[PDB]
């Protein structure tokens, strides 16, 4: 017995021109011509049933959902009254499995190409599940000096390649992010969660009672009855909300390739720089991430530089600024 | 009694995506929705008779230039039967006149907004000439440090305004004209001149006899003849054929705003770097230069850059390459 928690509320915010306030980040066609949360539905039906999977997300993403996850049947989709973060998400989604039933949380809108080595490492989790109890994240062994992701400090060893969590760390300074990497006590948070739904309500209950009180007894497909309670509860992550402060928090060391999509930039990183070729044209202009629409773009004295072509849009945006594309949404919608 | 010679020929390739790759500056509708050669013919207009104006053009362009400038007579355009620079056009349409004739020789793609102003320094240019008689030069005072104009060194002082040269400059290195600019004694080569038809005939002979003797009999007219004479004749600019030379070189100091349109940045230093507006936003961006066309451009982190979108292509230009979107032309097609 399993559940699996599908958490879809993000923005595609840092894509634009390719997404719309329309088209949060989840539907983006990024890869292979389907979208995050397509590829993250069909990883989780590699070794599970579709009625043990559940999508947790805004009322107008339901139907969209629907059309992108037909095998899914439409009670599993849970209608969120406000966006209140991913702790409050995680909260309904949990009711739903039984007391010592494992639930499985993922985000809709990341990239993890192994489909094998994901559930090798899922079933590794379940199995130290059993045998711990606690709450579980995945950590992913860093490739890169990465300054894009929080962190988990590796602590006392269970058993090879799970630990409890010394402590959690966000964003470093790269000569911090080098000493991380180098030092191998170190992983990147994967935003991906794995506990026994009972221990979990419990452990928000001292965390965030906020939270639990709140939410206690609201039945979370009943629309209304979730509104008041979500009119009550704060915005804030289950890291923030949970993660943060619990005694019982292990890591599993996840060894496959992960992204988190954060941006552009995420995106080069996993396609590498643009090729010359007869759309693009080049001219002492190194490491350019260009996607082309109908016509040529032609880079002339720029390096480090994406540009994205859509018919929303042109973006130009230096590499390192790929986090302020948000600001252009906010001044053009 | 006075001729007025037009030089109609020039490469559009650094107005990449609005100009087509072997496309004639002359015919670049830049400003107003008129060409750069119609503004050039309008201004000449205001103190001439069209029979008194020459077009040298190449072939392939006579009949477009007639659609541009119908007021002209379809005999007053001469059509070259290959490019071959500056110095064979000035010698062929110099000939037309009489000996004793000042011809004053302009280039079809420069911008001088001031037209009365214009006339006021060729008025001033024309009594120099009857006075001192020589090769006349209209030099620009220095607005700006810009490397790669034609330079001239204030020589002896004939009169107010009319002075000797003391050399003719035809490139530079950076903040050399610095040293130009606030050194005072040299002025912008304006690509415009001023003689009587015979002494320039005249200096060419003893400048360059390739071109006069292979040129003098033939009759500019008959193309036959000037496509033979013409594979003999080589391919130079009237400046290093003549001015460079020459002993016998006036520079009058120019009473008018001036510009030679030579690239993208050129149009910026005229129209200003671009306004924030509806559909272009600018995160941690300053000193852009944007024409959009039919969505939003974004530019983020990024300062200094040209973008440009048309039907064509997309030009981003980080702006002191702005010479190298030739290169980009080359690599087009």
């Amino acid at each position: 017995v399993m559940k699996a928690l599908i958490l879809a509320g993000g923005s595609g915010e840092r894509f634009w021109p390719l997404s719309t306030p329309e088209t949060p980040k989840q539907f983006l066609k990024l890869f292979g011509n389907k979208s995050l949360m397509r590829w993250t539905f069909e990883r989780v039906l590699e070794e599970m049933d579709p009625k043990d999977v559940i999508v947790v997300t805004h009322k107008d993403y339901v139907e969209r959902t629907k059309k992108e996850l037909p095998e899914l049947p439409d009670e599993n989709i849970i209608a969120e009254p406000m966006k209140k973060n991913t702790a409050p998400a995680c909260f309904i989604g949990t009711k739903l499995a039984d007391d010592d039933e494992p639930v499985l949380v993922l985000p809709a809108d990341h990239r993890i190409p192994d489909t094998k080595k994901f559930w090798k490492t899922v079933k590794k989790a379940l199995d130290a599940l059993e045998k711990y109890d606690g709450l579980f994240t995945f950590g992913i062994v860093p490739t890169r000096p990465e300054t894009g992701y929080g962190y988990i400090e590796i602590g006392e060893e269970l058993e090879e390649g799970v630990h409890k969590v010394a402590q959690f760390r966000e964003k470093p300074d790269l000569e911090t992010a080098k000493k991380f990497v180098e030092s191998g006590r170190f992983l990147w948070n994967s935003g991906m969660f794995l506990w026994k739904a009972r221990e979990f309500i419990e452990e928000v209950k001292v965390c965030e009672p906020s939270i639990y009180e709140n939410l206690k007894d609201v039945d979370p497909r009943n629309f209304e009855e979730l509104k008041k309670a979500y009119e009550k509860v704060p915005s804030i992550s289950v890291d923030y909300a949970v993660m943060e402060k619990s005694k019982k928090v292990r890591v599993v060391k996840a060894d496959f390739e992960w992204s988190d999509l954060g941006n552009w930039s995420s995106v080069r990183e996993i396609e590498g720089y643009t090729e010359e070729s007869d759309e693009v044209i080049l001219v002492d202009s190194d490491r350019v991430f260009v996607k082309t629409h109908n016509k040529p773009i032609a880079v002339v004295g720029l390096s480090d530089v994406i540009v994205i072509d859509t018919p929303n849009g042109i973006l130009i945006c230096k590499e390192e600024y790929a986090q302020k594309v948000r600001e252009v949404v906010k001044k053009l919608f």
